[PDB]
């Protein structure tokens, strides 16, 4: 079956677009060579459209089918409720694509009779209609990155009137049933501190630790009506009410498994027989089906003592070495065994016999030093993508604010600490805008978040380590140090410069700012302070990319 079928119609834009960074006043004092950074825009959907479009095969074996038993089993031991339209309405971001139906988010939000009444209509007509596919619009994501060109990721979602009641119908269950199912594998249940140390306490409980990490090509085309039925039959494995049930059920026929695919001016696209990139389950639909597939692989890959680590379509195995040239054997029986379940691989796995070199999610272990001189394991990632975007932020204002997120998660790091927030702090002191709240993104979820709590935020998920981390690793230096150069940023040492004075600057400010100033910038200072400690229950949860939520 092919994951697309298309018309020839265009994949249309619903506003002006740009491609290249936009230039200010600010852009030069954080980045210099202009030309290296673009956004991706409607032009390039041709070029993803081509990508995305392929035939799959699929071939499902006993161990297929012994680990979903498994699966289903842990899924019957989970009760999940309805949620009421108003709970719902309450999670719809405020800035969400509007309804065609004459409301938008801020109705929603607002629990208006005109968008209650026609969510209420969606709902009835879900319990009533299991056959009739939904709408969905299909969309080119406009989203920035550093050259070496990416063409556009395309994104599919239905109306706001039915992403309400997708909340209704799934919310709960999306949000409780990956981790009771998947347990310690499940990726989204961590924080970064939790993650690496999980991470950690996992190498070592192996006597010949190995690991690897899986990347599916184009995991989101690779999904199977079969495996979006498959996860429909786990969910339906819960303590659900009737209603919940059924509306399960009539989703799945009429939107999650496939639709037609509409461009924003209205026309016909064609039709979609994968997963939707755009809808509430994709990101709990995903991790299951890549846990479901993976799992099985390892136990056709004979693979000894796994554990596994998944979220979305990102998966680390670490298991037992059986030595260098039995691994790289089971690795490729591993890989064959995901390809015969649809899911065959980007880049050939490698084994790793070094937790730090295993990069997933763009990301690594990586170590620095405590105060005290204690060894201290910590999230980081190529900085390169995170410069891009703060560039493009520098000059625009965005709907998502990747560098509030990026110095939230990746707050040890050395280039969050010294570049992003010196940066932003200056930006912000400017403006006289540290009050002022901001969006951003969590694990794909909406939050709204002040500057001014950032320490608060840091020493909650990261500890106070977070505010006195040095003795980075050479490669960790050295990898910042050659992106910084690619980019034409200033290097590290005019950042502690610039770090001094904005800590100045904060400090003069006094309160909450001068809080700031204190714990976000010691670094920055020869003889450091004494830091001493300074609601997030839905943070680390469950993932939601793509879904639509939002939170206070
Ligand atoms: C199986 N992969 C892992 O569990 C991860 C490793 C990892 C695991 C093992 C290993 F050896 C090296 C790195 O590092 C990670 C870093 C993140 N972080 N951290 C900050 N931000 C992100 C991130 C990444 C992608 C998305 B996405 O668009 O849905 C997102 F919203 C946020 C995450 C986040 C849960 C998704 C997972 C892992």
């Amino acid at each position: 079956s092919m994951s697309y079928t298309w018309t020839g119609a265009l994949i249309t834009p619903c506003a002006a677009e740009e491609s290249k960074l936009p230039i200010n006043a600010l852009s030069n004092s954080l980045l210099r060579h202009h030309n290296m950074v673009y956004a991706t825009t409607s032009r390039s959907a041709g070029q993803r459209q081509k990508k995305v479009t392929f035939d799959r095969l699929q071939v499902l074996d006993d161990h297929y089918r012994d680990v979903l038993k498994e699966m289903k089993a842990k899924a019957s031991t989970v009760k999940a409720k309805l949620l009421s339209v108003e709970e719902a309405c309450k999670l719809t971001p405020p800035h969400s694509a509007k309804s065609k139906y004459g409301y938008g988010a801020k109705d929603v939000r607002n629990l208006s009779s005109r968008a209650v009444n026609h969510i209420h209509s969606v709902w009835k007509d879900l319990l009533e209609d299991t056959v009739t596919p939904i709408d969905t619009t299909i969309m080119a994501k406009n989203e920035v990155f550093c050259v070496q060109r990416k063409p556009a990721r395309l994104i599919v979602f239905p109306d706001l009137g039915v992403r309400v009641c997708e909340k209704m119908a799934l919310y709960d269950v999306v949000s409780t049933l990956p981790q009771v199912v998947m347990g310690s594998s499940y990726g989204f249940q961590y924080s970064p501190g939790q993650r690496v140390e999980f991470l950690v306490n996992t190498w070592k409980s192996k006597k010949n630790p190995m690991g690897f990490s899986y990347d599916t090509r184009c995991f989101d085309s690779t999904v199977t009506e079969n495996d979006i039925r498959v996860e429909e039959s786990i969910y339906q494995c819960c303590d659900l009410a009737p209603e919940a049930r059924q509306a399960i059920k009539s989703l799945t026929e009429r939107l999650y498994i496939g639709g037609p695919l509409t461009n924003s001016k209205g026309q016909n696209c064609g039709y979609r027989r994968c997963r939707a990139s755009g809808v509430l389950t994709t990101s709990c639909g995903n991790t299951l089906t890549c846990y479901l597939k993976a799992s099985a692989a390892c136990r056709a890959a004979k693979l000894q003592d796994c554990t596994m680590l998944v979220n979305g379509d990102d998966l680390v195995v670490i298991c037992e070495s059986a030595g260098v040239q039995e691994d790289a054997a089971s690795l490729r029986v591993f890989t064959e065994a995901m390809t015969r379940y649809s899911a065959p691989p980007g880049d050939p796995p490698q084994p790793e016999y070094d937790l730090e070199l295993i990069t997933s999610c763009s990301s690594n272990v990586s170590v620095a030093h405590d105060a005290s001189g204690k060894r201290v394991y910590y999230l980081t990632r190529d900085p390169t993508t995170p410069l891009a975007r703060a560039a493009w932020e520098t000059a625009r204002h965005t709907p998502v604010n990747s560098w509030l997120g990026n110095i939230i998660m990746y707050a040890p790091t050395l280039w969050a600490r010294m570049i992003l927030m010196t940066h932003f702090f200056s930006i912000l002191l400017a403006q006289e805008q540290l009050e002022k709240a901001l969006d951003c993104q969590i694990y794909g979820a909406c939050y709204s978040i002040e500057p001014l709590d950032l320490p608060q935020i840091i020493e909650r998920l990261h500890g106070l380590s977070a505010f006195s981390l040095h003795s980075y690793s050479p490669g960790e230096i050295n990898r910042v140090a050659s992106c910084l150069r690619k980019l034409g940023v200033p290097p590290l040492r005019v950042w502690r410069h610039r770090a001094r004075s904005v800590r100045a600057r904060l400090l003069s400010q006094g309160g909450r700012a001068a809080t700031c100033g204190k714990y976000l910038f010691n670094w920055a200072v020869k003889t450091k302070l004494k830091l001493t400690p300074i609601d997030l229950s839905g943070w680390f949860v469950a993932g939601y990319s793509g879904g639509d939520i939002y939170h206070a």
